[PDB]
């Protein structure tokens, strides 16, 4: 609604956002080929997913600063951080399909699988990643809130690594290990490896732009949105597997990548003596008859139908969370992006 | 010399840096066996090198610092913020291996080749970035330099980026292009993908930690410090063939990763036309027998006495800039770091 209404005008930004990255270094012509590269890393990694963590920064300024401190600059830095945040995020998806050997991504082939990129897309990724900054300093160099947002970034992205480093190590290729996949461990890999970056991110740098740096306002903002966070990512790997690459724009690659999912670690709770041997038997590995197998013991054990009450349940638990925490902030500010990721 | 006095004292800092760098999260030890990672990480590929950059931090911090004001603390940031530019190269080191399809690095196995890590190095890459600034932030918060290093250090690996990505395009795999081998782009490449991380950051850095941020005199240390820089990377295309692997602690790629080395770049202007063939039928290929046959005739065209000739010419160039440029800096500091890379 509040996002859909704000969408396009998000997008039409995103020409100048190439513009200034692709012409203040331009006035040197020996890194044009170079630069030339970097807006095709732009257009392929940056469009074609949602914005909803873009437009949350866009969103979250308007509705936290009062319209009459609103000017033409003002709300043009709110968008250019809100395409930072975009651009933090297309960081760590070409980077992490490269790692979890996907192979489609927003409805097109992963970046690193187009033919001419290859592993030339981990460097790709870090200049994605050091665009943010760039915008950063040519955009918010002058305001009060430059170093926060700076090493707000920072932070974000060491806590999202941190995360994939516990993704990954909990899900060694060809090690088989069941036991290592708990509800404990689920819960704080989802935190560092999604919750951050996307939910607390967003929301905190719009409260630095408005001038919002109290410690004790960000905290109690993290509480809802961390929650919200490890409600996404549960949806993340609910989707993984049940959900129409149609619409996801992504094929599945958990089971064969042998990932602590929610699905897993859900399905080991629910798992029969015999059924966990199935589990072990045909889990992490890439014969597609083996994952059909998994995907059957799911099914057999309701846990589409656990997953939409547990999608419920959470709901009414961040709502709870948001009654709790959203003052002084305005409600609507989580109610807006809570709706935008329910069902 | 000074270099020499000082590295034992720089490495068993590296301790400290690691103890806390696994320290200020260890309070969360849900994400404990990540920071066991992050540890590991480090030890592998932040120790093995010759330390040079970092060692320039501080050689240069104490060579323009008055003794008067080199307290206790004052030398732990140095060393700290050269640990820094220590952890900037095994970034980049880690990507580079792995997108150089290379095999040894520091005479032991590139990370990610190590049997359990392949492409997971990726992200551990993204960590080592990652502790620059958490380092920064540990001990230079409060410094009035802060912001000053924290640009520098994005500023560098942005152009360092920028530099991969030519280094990168420059070289299609499968794609022989003699013709885009030229002296004008080998230039371009060694100056944003070697120059100015490996040679204006590590002095950049201490002169603002000795408070000298005036923008004539960084560009006038640049000035310096690019060209000594063009004349490392060249010397680091040299070695690539022409070097021990035993004392270079790598294995060669450069002719099969189709590179545009200064080697081929100078053989191709001294190559004749048939030459010129017997180049472009073996040049980016695997095969052991045409990549002997390039070599083969790197030493026809006396290419190792043209690289030695050429290291005396840069060399006195080196010194003339330094006649030039140096003051007020004190000249022993362009003096020291040159000695360290001649020959
Ligand atoms: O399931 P992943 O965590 O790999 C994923 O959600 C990406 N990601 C990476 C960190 N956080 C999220 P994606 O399903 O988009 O491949
Ligand atoms: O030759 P490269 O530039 O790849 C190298 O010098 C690394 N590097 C990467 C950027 N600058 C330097 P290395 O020979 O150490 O593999
Ligand atoms: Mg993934
Ligand atoms: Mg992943
Ligand atoms: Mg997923
Ligand atoms: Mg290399
Ligand atoms: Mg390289
Ligand atoms: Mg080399």
């Amino acid at each position: 609604d509040v996002y859909a209404q704000e969408k396009q005008d998000f997008v039409q930004h995103f020409s100048q956002i190439v513009r200034v990255l692709t012409e203040d270094e331009m006035g040197h012509p020996e890194i044009g080929d170079a630069i030339a590269r970097l807006k095709e890393v732009l257009e392929y990694n940056a469009i074609g997913g949602k914005y909803n963590r873009g437009l949350t920064v866009v969103v979250a300024f308007r509705e936290l600063v009062e319209p009459r401190k609103q000017d033409a600059d003002s709300l043009q830095r709110a968008w250019t951080v809100g395409w930072c945040v975009e651009l933090l995020q297309a960081f760590f998806l070409v980077a992490d399909d490269i790692m979890d050997s996907s192979l489609t991504r927003r409805g097109q082939i992963c970046w690193y699988q187009k033919p001419g990129v290859g592993l030339d897309a981990i460097n790709d990724a870090n200049l994605l990643e050091a665009c943010i900054y760039r915008l950063l300093k040519l955009y918010c160099r002058e305001q009060p809130y430059y170093l926060n947002l700076i090493e707000l970034f920072l932070q974000s992205s060491y806590q999202t690594e941190i995360g994939q480093t516990l993704d990954l190590l909990t899900a060694p290729q060809g090690n088989v290990d069941l036991v290592r996949f708990t509800e404990k461990r689920y819960k704080s890999i989802v935190k560092y490896k999604t919750a951050f970056y996307s939910f607390y991110l967003p929301i905190a740098a719009a409260m630095y732009m408005a001038g919002i740096d109290g410690e004790k306002e960000h905290a109690n903002a993290k509480k809802i949105l961390l929650e919200m966070g490890e409600f996404f990512q549960i949806q993340d790997d609910y989707l993984d597997l049940f959900g129409d690459p149609s619409v996801t724009g992504k094929i599945g690659t958990d089971i064969q990548d042998n990932k602590c999912s929610w699905l897993v670690v859900q399905c080991l709770q629910r798992a029969t003596p015999e059924q966990y041997q199935i589990l072990k038997e045909n889990y992490g590995q890439k014969e597609a008859e083996k994952v059909a197998r998994v995907k059957a013991l799911y099914e057999e054990l309701d846990l589409p139908a656990v997953f939409l009450q547990y999608e419920e349940d959470s709901y009414s638990h961040i709502m709870a969370l948001i009654e709790q925490y959203a003052a002084p902030l305005p409600p609507a500010v989580f109610l807006g992006l809570a709706r935008k990721i329910y069902k």
